[PDB]
């Protein structure tokens, strides 16, 4: 049986196991991303996480937005990990929900291991579940499906189940994805490690391209709560 082991509701502010990252990164944050993140595009408002991007000119960069982490305060292996969002629509927006492995600290990555709760670009009618790591021969290996949501503008529930043998993913309990992990299988063994949780908007960037709707701009990722069930 899954029991709560952690939480942020964001009731009236953002709670004490978050860091917030600044700027560009190294080459857009490894993907040509077009936001330099502050502080304070984070905030709440009525019960929720807002992340808000903005058309801003700010070091060099012409939109700002926000990236919070986990890392070094709240860390998991296995689990429920879920969140309960809504998204802006429009095209450069690349909001994430998603977690790397403690040990980036050490190995990098792609080899501390990364699991992509939900991700999304543009104005697509679908999100995205995907795992990337460093495979057996050492190389690059990245595994990934999506789902039709029909509109992304409303709350959904993102979640993904892991275990020792297997990631799955679901959009409001709807199953769209699994890998197989166990034994570590097709090197995907870092998986059996603990992993801290990231929630951001990118503006552009290699996947959603570098066209940025600004009448878009400022875009909002609502985050009601994530929450974290083990068994
Ligand atoms: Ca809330
Ligand atoms: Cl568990
Ligand atoms: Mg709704």
């Amino acid at each position: 049986d899954y029991n709560l082991v952690w939480q942020d509701e964001f009731d009236d502010g953002i709670g004490p196991d978050w860091v917030f990252e600044t700027g560009m990164g190294y080459n857009g944050w490894g993907n040509n991303e077009l936001q330099y993140y502050r502080r304070e595009n984070a905030a709440v408002e009525n019960g929720n996480l807002v992340i808000t991007a903005k058309h801003e000119n700010f070091g060099g960069a012409q939109y700002t937005s926000a990236r919070m982490k986990t890392q070094g305060r709240k860390s998991f292996k296995y689990g429920k990990i879920e969140a309960r969002i809504a998204l802006p629509s429009g095209q450069g927006l690349w909001p994430a929900f998603w977690m790397l492995g403690n040990n980036i600290t050490s190995v990098s990555w792609p080899a501390c291991g990364e699991i992509d709760i939900m991700s999304r670009i543009n104005n697509a009618l679908q999100t995205h579940g995907t795992i990337h790591w460093s495979d057996q021969n050492g190389d690059h290996a990245s595994y990934g499906d999506d789902v039709g949501v029909s509109d992304p503008g409303q709350y959904h529930i993102y979640s993904v189940e892991w275990d020792a043998n297997s990631i799955k993913w679901f959009v409001d309990g709807q199953q769209f994805n699994e890998v197989d992990i166990s034994n570590g299988v097709n090197g995907t063994g870092e998986f059996q490690n603990e992993f801290f949780i990231l929630l951001n908007m990118a503006v552009g960037g290699d996947w959603p391209g570098f066209d940025v709707d600004q009448s878009k701009l400022p875009a909002q990722m609502l985050v009601d709560y994530v929450r974290v069930y083990q068994k």
